[PDB]
């Protein structure tokens, strides 16, 4: 159920203007195979082409016309749906030089799942964890969520399975048929001591409360270890990935409704 949607495009298509629906229809050809869409298929911005039919689309395209209909009904599908993304963040030690790397990515894809049935929260962790934001989709109050961010100071040990502790006490309280409960774990990899076993133990946990955990490693990390916190090796990003990353893991999110 997987949709490779360029990142420049909004989630959601009732915001595409004119020119994003050229750029999606450039994008959709080759993705797909299509045979040669002339950019002046649809001269329209999103709202109108939420209003055409699935024959219009076959009127204007006859090649590709139900298949671009279809393939917005599925990014329209998703645009919709309920997540709740819990963001574990790493502040121990080991990330001090890389706070900025974490919280710049924490930003960016808080900035960009905007629709009203997606919530956010942020939890941090070294040695103990802290939620720094209460699962809540009030944008206001997630800003000055992302404004505590900011402040953290990198300290202490990498104890991650006390920060997904937290993102699974509130999956039990408020996780729901229907709403796709999102972990991302962004750390560093170095795990000392029975932290690996723990964390392991714990990511299995949101797995057996419905939860999908996505793993993003910070500067230099252990793929192997985060491979192990994650579903799969499909779920581990990382964060110097830059733009192609993290489009990578919206889209891989974007599927999991
Ligand atoms: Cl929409
Ligand atoms: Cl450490
Ligand atoms: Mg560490």
């Amino acid at each position: 159920g997987s949709i490779a949607l360029p990142a420049h495009l909004r989630l959601q298509p009732i915001y595409w203007s004119r020119d994003d629906v050229a750029q999606w229809l450039k994008w959709a050809e080759n993705e797909f195979s299509l045979r040669p869409i002339d950019s002046n298929t649809f001269e329209m911005n999103g709202k109108a082409l939420l209003l055409l039919t699935k024959e219009d689309f076959r009127y204007r395209s006859p090649h590709s016309g139900d298949e671009l209909y279809e393939l917005l009904q599925h990014i329209l599908a998703q645009a919709r749906a309920a997540f709740d993304l819990y963001f574990v963040l790493d502040k121990s030690g080991s990330v001090a030089n890389n706070w900025i790397e974490i919280y710049n990515f924490v930003q960016q894809l808080a900035e960009r799942f905007v629709s009203p049935e997606m919530r956010l929260s942020f939890i941090v962790f070294s040695s103990q964890a802290t939620i720094i934001l209460p699962l809540t989709g009030d944008r206001g109050k997630i800003s000055k969520g992302l404004e505590d961010l900011k402040r953290v100071s990198p300290v202490g040990e990498t104890y991650i399975h006390e920060g997904l502790k937290l993102a699974n006490e509130q999956i039990q309280k408020a996780g729901g048929l229907k709403t796709s409960s999102i972990i991302i774990a962004l750390t560093d990899g170095k795990l000392d001591g029975l932290v690996p076993s723990y964390a392991e133990k714990e990511a299995k946990i949101s797995r057996s409360l419905g939860a999908s955990v996505y793993a993003v490693g910070v500067l230099d990390f252990e793929q192997a270890q985060l491979e192990r916190i994650a579903d799969s090796k499909e779920q581990v990003f990382p964060v110097k990935g830059g733009f192609q990353a993290l489009k990578g893991i919206i889209n891989s999110i974007l599927a999991q409704s």
